[PDB]
């Protein structure tokens, strides 16, 4: 129609194809004008069949349409970089926009923010050059084992297990090969628990129903090593949507969700990844970039609750558009 | 010499004619720029405007300041808060709206007490402020600050004597604070609120200045040590004012402002030459600063 909203869904030259293709099947052709662009390695703008200074091809599609809807992830996982061109562009986009994503990236602010709002978070310290090493009030606040990881970084790559207080010094310069900026987390343990938050048109913020996630078999029980997106790479994962679990301490959950998101200040959408510890629910990430291929978690925990993938897409364009 | 770069609302063309006067010409090559009057060719940037910040990280060049993520705490009166107090800092009681909500809960006004501020989060402390001394007043004073951010922060008033302090990064990493500066508009000693920010009292032409700031010695002490940790808590760059209010109840922190006057008339360049930092000497150290950080991570 002469009346439909037109929307770009922009992705890179693997998941990110795939995560577009989701996204193109079901945007609803009633209601969207819809085009398909590829980023080539080089960054040109290419169009591809949908079944200031920008890049080449970028000022066409752009002036071409209402809404883009950015595929945020690349090669090496996550990718927000298109965001701030986007910003830049004064074109709206569904995202989280570059503050939250910055924020969201950094493990230090993000954990600061959530803490200041009184959620929980697991305890931790963080090491700026030189300091490779940490006071003993530290070490018997932490206890063993801790994760050292770069406070900026994904993949869940320089980071270590360290057992004994001797192994920290190394482990420190393997992650800030990574990052100067370190983050020592004491070990957090338990079931690993996601909730989808979804922001609407008028800022209201609703939390999907709880998705669980199981990748240690003989062990029983998940910890916060490796990243909730590695361990969904993982052949070996089993996911439960819905999570089975009480109803109150789920309704508990999604309530800290919505927390957490307003805790950094998000807009659009986000995943927050839970651990159930001994002592209750920890917050171990709140990510900016959620999955768009229909068998990703975020999508995944949508549908579960009673919201399609159309419906979900159409809420976010909606809700970028009223911002 | 090190190629320099000043980039500059109308109190930014004025800030950038006093550092091309003080730049030790036989240590610096300058530049000035609205537009001349792209590169390179400049090794590094001091930026006095204004994303423009995140525009010269993409650029990969050294500049002057907080830059991204400080920025937007800086600017943002929550975030500012929130951050403060995580660190142990004293600040005042608030609480925020985000859309739809406009109402305040029970518990919200309950530690807010009267009379409270209302404030777009972000952007000065002058536009879509109000003053409610009465809860009916509340609905019409959020929905003036609305107009100018979706974002509203209800502020407990804080009041007392109002006294800045700035802070100053070393190349070696370490931060130092300046002397304080006090400022006194509106008939009293104490009376001054945090209604108006630091920067449009500076403009009043009732405002008096006491720099150094008449004040005790521990008391002084104590507050230049709360502006570093300030300082640290929003993880900022090169330079601060931080914004102070001597309360009945000690030292309350109402603002850190990451992009301080820069002319010779300033209140940060003036706390630092009651310091023995003269503005050439201020100037340069903070150019020595930034080369020696990055660019990239920290």
């Amino acid at each position: 129609r002469d009346r439909r909203v037109r929307v770009a869904v922009v992705f890179g030259g693997a998941i990110s194809c795939v995560s577009a293709g989701s996204i193109l099947r079901n945007l609803d052709s009633r209601r969207f004008d819809v085009i398909a662009v590829g980023i080539t390695p080089a960054g040109s703008w290419v169009l591809t069949d949908a079944n200031v200074s920008l890049p080449p091809g970028a000022g066409e599609v752009l002036e071409s349409v209402d809404v883009v809807f950015p595929v945020l992830h690349g090669p090496y996982g996550e990718d927000g970089t298109i965001q701030g061109l986007l910003e830049l562009a004064g074109v709206p986009y569904v995202g989280a926009g570059v503050l939250a994503s910055a924020v969201g990236m950094d493990k230090e602010f993000t954990k600061k923010l959530l803490a200041a709002d009184g959620l929980p978070v697991g305890a931790y310290a963080v090491l700026r050059p030189p300091r490779s090493t940490l006071h003993r009030q530290e070490c018997e606040r932490l206890g063993l084992p801790v994760f050292v990881k770069p406070a900026r970084g994904g993949s869940s790559i320089g980071v270590s297990r360290v057992s004994s207080w001797d192994q920290l010094p190394a482990a420190v310069a393997r992650a800030r090969r990574h990052d100067p900026k370190v983050i020592v987390e004491a070990a957090i343990s338990g079931r690993e628990l996601e909730c989808g938050v979804l922001e609407m048109p008028d800022g209201t913020l609703e939390a999907s129903t709880l998705g669980e996630i199981r990748v240690a078999g003989v062990r029983g029980r998940e910890d916060s090593f490796y990243d909730f997106a590695t361990k969904y790479l993982d052949d070996a994962a089993e996911l439960d949507v819905p999570a089975k679990v009480d109803d109150q301490v789920a309704e508990a959950i999604r309530q800290l969700a919505i927390r957490a998101f307003a805790a950094i200040d998000c807009r659009g959408l986000a995943r927050v990844d839970f651990f159930l510890t001994d002592d209750g629910p920890v917050i171990n990430e709140i990510n900016t970039m959620p999955g768009f291929t229909t068998i990703s978690m975020y999508p995944r925990m949508w549908a579960a609750s009673g919201v399609d993938y159309p419906t979900l897409l159409a809420t976010m364009i909606e809700t970028t558009l009223a911002r």
